[PDB]
């Protein structure tokens, strides 16, 4: 097979059958999107005009008044917090993240203080914000949110992620009512969320998405919402946003990735995975069947049961050989203690499925020899 | 010509005859560099293994023990300052940029506190640093640099740029002698410098470049220097470096951009620009000739002088109609008060030189309009 | 006799952020009644062992581990991690 | 009689960072002898008028403009910018 760019650099070939994992490069960009990125990098453009146009084009997908492209969602959090503290004032923009003497408190639920590889407080602290947690990890009430609001409060933060605790937390409507009653901006962290219109329409002033994690874009993010607060976000280009730079190539790459996301939305069906499960089950000691996720989403995976007595290796040994071989094959290892590993086809490119069943046959032969 | 991707987005086609200007997207990336960037964005890779390999490959061009690729030079300054204050300690990385109880002072010359579009202090403050300026704006002595060192000092910063005052300042050797005498890391800001080896050869512990600026790379930067301090730079990935994100596509793009810069560097000689200068001089009221840099640097440009009486327009209006036309043509306007505008061919692509003289011919016809 | 005033004493009670739960009254109110000062470790979804060790200092009084269905389950440190850290720092 | 101990008074002297020059002795020494505290405006290569306006607050005592070949020339604010800003805030 033709070696990819990473094998030519001396690195392993990675077959991602696990998901959008940050340790594997988050996402894989479509070829037609990188063609747009390549053209944008090979030409110059009036940046002031590109920021306005890309913000206009992104606003069509989210339905907001304006948008602003960032380098990532973590950068969007820092810029949105800096926008709420500085209000776009050039004197306060240059002082960030030193917000001493200003209203710099970012009110949020303690159950939303999550870690996605880096603590969300770090991005907030980069914007000059100080954390004010509300409620307990299992319960939060509205009066706790209203009591946390004071004269030093600058913004409210709502985080939407599977990392967050789901039970006992306040709703987005509670944050909208409290923020507007105190004339404060509401920041929403929807990094991995694919719903582009639901959070802007809830009344939030600034909603932050991750282009890479959600839309298979080149490294990019964007803040979307009210025109005045997006203008305060753009004001950080002479401040902290300079260290969080995204170039013209990935700005355009994000726009064409949002187009490539809405068009050709494809999901692998269970009937397409059955021939692969039959091939894996032809291996001695392996049985593969298709399983849908517990929630009921349109997501089907290849659940592979391993019989240690018949194959000679347990599921944990097989998963180690899948990553440890010449080709680094990454699979879901959550049910590994139950003798089960799963294959998520959403991040598996063409022809890589046949490479997975070939590696598994090679693992079985090296267990019976 | 075929409309580029920015024209398909509704923007003007930009012909950059001014230089590596941030308002125009900094640089134009080579097509084969984007081919490697596209292949990297379409495949997954073990990020931790990619960080080690790219640091090794970048170090082959600089001569340092190790390197670390960043999103930009401003991100490199924040990470390098954070590395000097945190020493890679995970708990201290999590607290950044809040260094309330630590040694966080960054000692630098007052004449190096410059503005490159954003104040350099903003990038230092993002790394939790506190500025301690040395000397006056016109003079700085060595005893002033020694006296600024104390227990709260975290690192020394030396900024290499034309923005800095050149006369009366201390050399890089003075910073090396003071830094190593106090066992402190020396950070050198060489963002726009094309010399990959000169500043690691000076004895500095950490040198920062801009990949886009100097090497026509996709949006990227890298810190290069001693292995122990670069290791402290990599520790920021769980902290402030997550907001200053660079993905797998631009890390690979920077490596191939350094290779392309190493296997090329064929510049536009004065004999190549003479056919263009004679074409401009053929227009009435315009006189063009070839000029070299004031400092004898091997850079040749087209010095075009405007006659207000013969042409009917002054040089300021010619430069205004060049930028304001249907094709945005940006030229150097430093000597615009002298009635002269210069054309730098380093950022001009093939065939665009004929488009500049074509617009100049049209400006001459419409001068009577 | 000075309780709950522990102004000049080692009064910090180190615990996980995911274990700061509400069972009708916040668990911090009971900790505060004994003069305790809450020191939260890790995020609400992840808690590493070095975060627990970094929160220990001269003013740390004890380590608290809350066993309840109200607490966050995934990403948290086990009881064995609290016992070993407590033994390494000679704390209850 | 209290000079140069200007504690508790408006004592800040607003000037350009590019004008903080050395003529054999730093200009900050003479300003400190008069009880002033230095508030520098802008960078060494660029200085905008809003930066000069932002340095004016409740503790500002006067504005200083330094005319000398020692100072940086390009990128600095003109004397008229200092005249207008000082007049608008009624400062010497
Ligand atoms: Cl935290
Ligand atoms: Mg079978
Ligand atoms: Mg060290
Ligand atoms: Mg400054």
């Amino acid at each position: 097979m033709t070696p990819n760019i990473y094998q030519q650099l001396g690195l392993k070939k990675v077959i991602n059958a696990c998901g959008k994992m940050t340790i594997l490069g988050v996402s894989s960009v479509a070829p037609e999107v990188m063609q747009a990125t390549a053209r944008a990098a090979s030409a110059f453009v009036e940046i002031d005009a590109l920021v306005e146009k890309t913000g206009e084009l992104v606003s069509r997908y989210t339905g907001a008044e304006d948008s602003y492209i960032t380098s990532c969602a973590s950068a969007g959090i820092a810029i949105a917090v800096a926008a709420a503290i500085t209000h776009g004032d050039r004197a306060r923009v240059a002082l960030m993240p030193d917000s001493s003497g200003m209203a710099n408190e970012v009110v949020m639920l303690r159950g939303h203080n999550v870690d996605y590889g880096a603590p969300v407080t770090s991005a907030i602290r980069l914007g000059g914000g100080r954390i004010v947690e509300v409620g307990s990890s299992n319960l939060a009430t509205r009066w706790q949110l209203e009591s946390a609001i004071n004269e030093k409060t600058a913004a409210l933060l709502y985080v939407k992620s599977h990392h967050c605790v789901q039970k006992g937390m306040l709703s987005i409507d509670d944050f909208v009512q409290v923020a507007q009653a105190n004339h404060l901006p509401l920041i929403v962290d929807a990094a991995a969320e694919e719903d582009l219109r639901g959070w802007v329409a809830s009344g939030a002033d600034m909603v932050i998405y991750s282009g890479a994690k959600a839309f298979n874009a080149p490294t990019s993010g964007f803040i979307t919402g009210r025109k005045t607060w997006i203008a305060a976000c753009k004001a950080q280009h002479q401040g902290i946003a300079r260290a969080m730079k995204i170039g013209k190539e990935n700005m355009v790459g994000l726009v064409y990735a949002l187009e490539n996301y809405h068009q050709g939305q494809t999901t692998v069906t269970a009937a397409q995975l059955q021939p692969v499960a039959e091939a894996i089950s032809a291996i001695h000691g392996l049985y593969a069947d298709i399983e849908q996720d517990e929630a009921g989403r349109a997501i089907w995976r290849i659940r592979v049961r391993v019989n240690a007595s018949e194959l000679g290796l347990n599921a944990q040994d097989v998963e180690a050989q899948l990553r440890g071989g010449e080709i680094a094959i990454y699979a879901r290892k959550y049910q590994l203690h139950q003798g089960v590993f799963s294959l998520d086809p959403r991040t598996v490119a063409e022809g890589e499925m046949a490479l997975i069943v070939a590696r598994l046959r090679e693992i079985a032969e090296h267990a019976a020899d």
